């Protein structure tokens, strides 16, 4: 059995191995990468996403979000307060201001300690889920806007055409910008590229142990759990590595740097934070191995989670018994 301890694996594909995306995902899984929930892929030296990042300043962040915490340093929720629009250039200047800039620190571990000690006392601002892409159209390898669609995957595996599209999103982060514990919609894969800037630290729970995390979350956020049987779907709960370790929850951590890809695997819970101003791009995707995870994915039907149009078909076809109840929550 490959990677029995569910360690996060790091891959260094050659330029030849970088041609066929699906093939490489399958190769990583043949090595047990998925057991960890998250893998890092370092592109070959011959590859680049686009020529420069010199001309990105005019991109608009239509609704920046201020992430306001409640709770305690290691166990907190965050809610997203909407702010007035601003450009990426304006956001970059804000991230670098004395109020929001990354503090002096010795190494990634010192910064990690400062994050978990101090995050709740600040409210960082970020740009999230901005449809768009920064890959140049001439980048033919691992271009996140040119991947096979989930709708086509389902059609290929199960035989029926469905409506819906699948396009990338941009994220602009600053110090302490936080992504709460979650799996992807319908327990899809994700792929995540860090285009520019400071690092992003990730925490992940092996898929085989996701229920352990759920059980702990239920204990630590008891009101939220009563409100929804899949409340981690809401993407607002944080639990620190110290608290995870105290509670015996299996997990791993890794820092992604600019120029690196991260893949999350079906039912791999993840959370993390940004070290300073950065830009990432991400998209969900599927493979044949996802289908069984999609069939079995929990769903939030309390109303809070969101309205993702593309998800409808996925629930409708894979989860017919649940569909009407889920559709009401939409
Ligand atoms: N699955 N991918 C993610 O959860 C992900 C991808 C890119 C950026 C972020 C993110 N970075 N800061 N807040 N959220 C999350
Ligand atoms: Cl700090
Ligand atoms: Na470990
Ligand atoms: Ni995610
Ligand atoms: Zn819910």
């Amino acid at each position: 059995a490959q990677n029995p301890n569910c360690n996060i694996m790091i891959f260094h594909p050659t330029k030849e191995e970088f041609n066929d995306f699906d093939k490489y995902i399958a190769y990583m899984e043949s090595q047990g990468a998925h057991r960890a929930g998250l893998a890092k892929i370092i592109p070959p030296k011959e590859w680049k996403a686009r020529e420069t990042y010199d001309n990105i300043s005019e991109i608009l962040i239509a609704t920046p979000l201020q992430q306001v915490a409640s709770g305690r340093a290691g166990v907190f929720t965050q809610y997203h307060k909407k702010k007035k629009a601003m450009t990426v250039g304006e956001y970059r200047h804000l991230a670098n201001s004395k109020k929001y800039q990354t503090p002096p620190h010795q190494n990634f571990e010192d910064l990690e300690r400062k994050y978990w000690k101090n995050r709740i006392y600040n409210s960082p601002i970020y740009g999230a889920d901005i449809s768009g892409s920064l890959f140049d159209e001439n980048t033919k390898q691992w271009n996140l806007g040119h991947l096979g669609t989930i709708q086509d995957l389902l059609e290929k595996e199960c035989g029926v055409v469905i409506e819906g599209v699948n396009t990338p999103y941009l994220y602009f982060g600053m110090w302490k910008t936080t992504f709460a514990w979650h799996t992807e919609d319908m327990d899809l894969y994700s792929i995540n590229y860090l285009h520019l800037g400071e690092p992003k630290t990730w925490y992940v729970v092996p898929p085989e142990h996701g229920q352990r995390l759920e059980r702990l979350a239920r204990e630590l956020f008891p009101g939220s759990s009563r409100g929804c049987g899949a409340f981690l779907r809401h993407k607002v709960a944080l639990i620190s590595p110290t608290v995870l370790k105290e509670n015996g929850i299996p997990f791993n951590r890794i820092t992604q740097e600019a120029g690196e890809f991260m893949v999350t695997f079906p039912y791999g819970y993840h959370a993390g934070f940004n070290h300073g101003f950065n830009c990432a791009e991400a998209i969900n995707f599927a493979t044949p191995r996802w289908i069984d995870y999609g069939k079995m994915a929990s769903q939030c039907s309390c109303g809070e989670a969101r309205v993702t149009f593309s998800m409808d078909a996925f629930v409708r076809i894979l989860q017919p018994e649940r569909y009407d109840l889920w559709k009401r929550g939409q």
